[PDB]
Parts: C-alpha cells; sequence; structure tokens
C-alpha cells in the first residue's frame, strides 16, 4: 500500500472535523475499527485521543488499502498516520477501540490490529479494563 498527503481542516462554523486529500474536504472513517460513540463508555476518550494524534501532527498521510475506497456514506476508508504512526493501530492497542467492520478486499492491516488489540485486552486496558 502507499502513504498519501493529506492536511487537517479543523471543526468550525458548526463543521464536523475532516482531511483534506488531493485538495478537496472529506470525511474520513479509520478502517478496520469500532470506536465507541461519544455518549458510551471511553467516547469521550477515544475522541480526544485522536484528536490529540492529528492535530499534533507535523504530516498526517492516508493509505487506501486495495479494495472500497469510500463507503456508502461518502466518507473515504483508510489507515490513518500521523507522523508515521498509525492512529488505526494506536487506538485498539489504547483499548480505545475494537477490531472490527473487516470486510474482504481492505484487510491489509487487520492481523497487525488482532496484534494490538491482544496486548490491549492482556494489559486490562480501556475497553477491556
Ligand atoms: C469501517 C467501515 C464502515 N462501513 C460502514 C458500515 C456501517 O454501516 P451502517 O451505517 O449501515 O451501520 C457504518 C459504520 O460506521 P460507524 O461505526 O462510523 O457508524 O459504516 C463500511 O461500509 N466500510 C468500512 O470499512
Amino acid at each position: 500500500l502507499h502513504k498519501e498527503p493529506a492536511t487537517l481542516i479543523k471543526a468550525i462554523d458548526g463543521n464536523t472535523e475532516k482531511l483534506m486529500y488531493k485538495g478537496q474536504p472529506m470525511v474520513f472513517r479509520l478502517l478496520l475499527v469500532d470506536i465507541p460513540e461519544f455518549n458510551e463508555k471511553y467516547g469521550p476518550e477515544a475522541a480526544a485521543f485522536t484528536k490529540k494524534m492529528v492535530e499534533n501532527a507535523k504530516k498526517i498521510e492516508v493509505e487506501f488499502d486495495k479494495g472500497q475506497r469510500t463507503d456508502k456514506y461518502g466518507r473515504g476508508l483508510a489507515y490513518i498516520y500521523a507522523d508515521g504512526k498509525m492512529v488505526n493501530e494506536a487506538l485498539v492497542r489504547q483499548g480505545l477501540a475494537k477490531v472490527a467492520y473487516v470486510y474482504k478486499g481492505n484487510n491489509t492491516h487487520e492481523q497487525l490490529l488482532r496484534k494490538a488489540e491482544a496486548q490491549a485486552k492482556k494489559e486490562k486496558l480501556n475497553i477491556w479494563s
């Protein structure tokens, strides 16, 4: 797979956070994870973690997998990196998201993420506490 550039578009004017990819604003959805919603346990902690990772990055990159690049809502489907650190993996490794939504065809980093889940679960972190 290939990492490609993007920049963070911060939330303003009642809009949501987005990434600018090829010079266009897009909502992205992280591949291979299920993240608690804001009203659920660890929802605020997952949002805060992601926001810190992306806001503090010098360089954001998006890495599409080999299958579909957008979902039925028009969201980009990608692995997102902040200064080389994968956000999808880091969230799962902290127990702030579960491996999920593994569609045949966009599963390149499934095993990496499952190992991070198993380590988060053994360490009884967050959702596994
Ligand atoms: C992560 C992911 C989600 N989706 C769709 C499946 C779910 O559809 P439904 O909206 O019908 O449940 C939805 C879950 O996203 P959220 O977890 O962001 O709500 O996004 C994909 O189609 N491909 C993906 O790779």
